[PDB]
C-alpha cells in the first residue's frame, strides 16, 4: 500500500550529505555560475513563486513542470540548481521549507528533482515525522531510540553551540518532550537552590504542572483534550500557568500570569524569537487579560498540539490574539533573534523574563506603576536565572568530558563553545579549558 513513504525515506538517505560536503557542492556550483556569468539568481523571487506554486495543490507532473519554469524565471538553470542552492530569509532550503510545512508530497518531488538532505534537512524531517500529516502520508511512528535528547542537542541548545555530532546529528532542532523536560528541570533546580525566591517557586510549580499535564511524547501531547481542561482550570483558579505552544515545525513560548489567587484577570505572555516573527518583534509580548475565561480548554489544546495537528504560525498567532480580545500588547521585551532552530529552549526560556516582568507588575499594582529600578530588578533576576542555567551546563559539560575524555562529541562541543563564545565569563572558559587539558591525557 504505502510504498511512497518507504521510497521517500530511501531517497532522503541516498541524498544525505555531511554539511561540509553539501557546502562544497554549493560552492562548486557557485564557481560554475560565475563561469557562465549570467544574471544573479533571485532567491526571494524563487521562494515567492515556490510558495504560490505549492498552494495550487497540483499533481506531480504539472508541479514538476511549473517548478522548472519558476526556477528559470528566478535565474537558475534548472529546478535541481535552484533546489540545491536557494535559501529563504529564514535560512531554509526549499526541501527544509517543505518538510517544516509538513508538505511531504512537495518534499518528495524536490527529492525526485535532486534536492540534497544535509543534517538540518534531516533534523527538520525527523521533527515533521511526529505529526498527523506524517501518519496520514503513511509514515510509521518514530523509533523509541529517538526519544532521548542527543548530547549535542542537550549541550548545544542550552549553551548555544552550533555543531554536528559525528553521527550526523545537529545540535539545532529538538523535540518538544525532552526539551520541555529540560526546561522544567532547569527551573526547578534554580527554585530549589533559591528557596527565598518566591517568584521562582511559582515558576517551577507552573512548569512542573504543565510538563506533566501535557504529557508530550516527541512533539505530540498524549492526552490532548484533558490536558487543556487541566490547564484552563488552573488558569481559571488564578494560578501561574505555562502553555506549551507550537505550530508546524516551530515552538513558541506562552504563559498566563494571574493578578492574584482566584482572580479573573492577569497577563498572557507570548514569546517568539524566531521563525514567523518579524525581526523588529523578536522577543516577548505581554497582553493584558481582563477576563481569563477567554483562555479556553480548546485554545490550550490547540496551542499544545499545534505542531502535531499541522497548525500554521498565523493560525496559532491569530488564536492567541483572539484570546487577548484582539487588543495590542501592553509591553514588548526585545530579545535576540534566532534562526534555523525551532526554539524549543530559546522561546520557553526567554518567556520567563516576561513572567518575571508580570510578577513585578502584579506586586507594584500594575504596569502603570513600574519604575526604572523595578524593571532593572526584573532583568537582574532573569539574568541570575540564565547565568545559573549556563554555569550548571558548562560544569556538566566539563564533568562529562573528564569522565569520557576520548569522546569526539564532548571534545568538539567543548572546543566549539570556546570558539563561539569568545566573550564568555573567564570562569566558564577556565573550567572548559582545564577540562580539555585533562582530557588530553590518554
Amino acid at each position: 500500500k504505502l510504498s511512497a513513504p518507504l521510497d521517500m525515506l530511501k531517497q532522503m538517505n541516498e541524498s544525505t550529505m555531511e554539511q561540509t560536503k553539501l557546502d562544497e557542492l554549493r560552492k562548486k556550483m557557485s564557481l560554475q555560475a560565475e563561469i557562465l556569468n549570467k544574471a544573479k539568481a533571485d532567491n526571494d523571487m524563487f521562494f515567492r513563486l515556490l510558495i504560490e506554486l505549492m498552494s495550487l495543490k497540483l499533481q506531480g507532473e504539472l508541479f514538476k513542470e511549473q517548478l522548472s519554469k519558476i526556477s528559470k524565471e528566478s535565474g537558475y538553470d534548472s529546478a535541481q540548481s535552484a533546489l540545491i542552492q536557494a535559501t529563504n530569509s529564514e535560512g531554509q532550503s526549499p526541501l527544509q521549507y517543505a518538510l517544516q510545512k509538513q508538505d511531504f508530497s512537495t518534499a518528495k518531488y524536490f527529492l525526485d528533482n535532486g534536492a540534497k538532505a544535509g543534517p538540518i534537512e534531516k533534523a527538520v524531517f525527523e521533527i515533521a515525522l511526529d505529526s498527523k500529516a506524517a501518519k496520514e502520508f503513511g509514515f510509521p511512528p518514530l523509533p523509541p531510540e529517538k526519544e532521548k535528547l542527543h548530547p549535542v542537542k542537550n549541550f548545544g541548545l542550552v549553551l548555544g553551540i552550533k555543531t554536528t555530532s559525528v553521527d550526523g546529528t545537529p545540535s539545532q532542532f529538538g523535540h518538544i518532550a525532552p526539551t520541555y523536560q529540560l526546561m522544567t528541570d532547569s527551573v526547578s533546580h534554580f527554585a530549589k537552590s533559591h528557596p527565598g525566591n518566591k517568584n521562582f517557586q511559582e515558576i517551577a510549580n507552573a512548569f512542573q504542572f504543565s510538563n506533566e499535564a501535557s504529557a508530550f511524547k516527541f512533539s505530540t501531547p498524549q492526552r490532548n483534550p484533558e490536558a487543556g481542561n487541566d490547564l484552563a482550570r488552573r488558569i481559571q483558579g488564578g494560578e501561574l500557568t505555562t502553555i506549551p505552544v507550537s505550530c508546524k515545525g516551530h515552538a513558541m513560548g506562552l504563559s498566563y500570569v494571574p493578578d492574584g489567587p482566584g482572580s479573573k484577570s492577569g497577563y498572557l505572555v507570548y514569546t517568539n524569537r524566531g521563525l514567523g516573527a518579524k525581526s523588529s518583534e523578536h522577543g516577548t509580548h505581554i497582553f493584558r487579560i481582563e477576563d481569563s475565561s477567554k483562555i479556553t480548554p480548546e485554545f490550550i489544546n490547540n496551542m499544545t498540539s499545534g505542531h502535531s495537528n499541522g497548525a500554521s504560525h498565523d493560525e496559532i498567532m491569530s488564536q492567541i490574539k483572539a484570546a487577548a480580545g484582539n487588543k495590542e500588547p501592553i509591553h514588548h521585551i526585545k530579545q535576540k533573534g534566532q534562526k534555523n532552530d525551532n526554539c524549543t529552549i530559546a522561546n520557553s526560556k526567554s518567556n520567563i523574563e516576561g513572567i518575571l516582568l508580570c510578577q513585578k507588575a502584579r506586586e507594584v499594582g500594575g504596569f502603570d506603576k513600574l519604575t526604572e529600578s523595578d524593571m532593572d530588578s526584573v532583568k537582574k533576576e532573569y539574568k541570575e536565572f540564565t547565568k545559573h542555567m549556563r554555569v550548571e551546563k558548562v560544569n556538566e559539560l566539563a564533568k562529562a568530558l573528564k569522565e569520557n575524555p576520548q569522546d569526539p562529541d564532548l571534545n568538539n562541543l567543548t572546543k566549539e563553545y570556546l570558539k563561539q563564545h569568545p566573550n564568555a565569563d573567564p570562569k566558564l572558559k577556565q573550567t572548559l579549558e582545564t577540562a580539555l587539558k585533562q582530557a588530553s591525557e590518554s
